[PDB]
């Protein structure tokens, strides 16, 4: 098996929606059972939470549904995740820096708009924003995730 760990910064927008972008086409492809596939935030302060409703009904637009509830990324994360794929320069910061807190970190940290073939690579925040901004995000999430399937950096 492979393993991949979409993150933000609450976990309540951005990787909730990469998450289950990703698992639909794994699905899709006849692989779940070779992917562990998980999402994760970097703060803690919205942990036990739902997608943000507006990810809900954009998912829900595409014909997909989450379960999944915010937590924040563990020291152990980094041991065994292949990938952590990340959404903006803040949280790579945030994650390179937490990587050096670690005694072994098995995990490529990458920007997930690195895989992007329309190279948009930073995934915004669309929190602020409205319904068309999440669906930027999933539409960028579909062509990232299906770039990173086909092949790795």
């Amino acid at each position: 098996t492979k393993s991949v760990l979409f993150v933000c910064l609450g976990n309540k927008c951005r990787s909730p929606i990469a998450e289950a972008v990703f698992r639909k086409l794994v699905t899709d492809q006849n692989i779940s059972e070779n992917w562990v596939i998980d999402s994760g935030a970097v703060s803690d302060w919205n942990v036990g939470r739902s997608p943000d409703p507006r990810a809900v009904s954009c998912l829900r637009n595409h014909g997909i549904h989450t379960a999944h509830k915010a937590r924040q990324i563990t020291k152990e994360d980094f041991a065994t995740f292949d990938y952590i794929l990340c959404m903006d320069e803040s949280n790579l910061r945030d994650l390179n820096r937490k990587s050096n807190q670690v005694k072994t970190c098995k995990a490529k940290i990458e920007l997930l708009g690195s895989y992007d073939p329309q190279k948009q690579l930073i995934i915004e925040d669309p929190y602020y924003g409205n319904d068309s901004d999440f669906e930027t995000v999933y539409q960028q999430c579909v062509r990232c995730c299906r770039a990173f399937l086909e092949k790795a950096h």
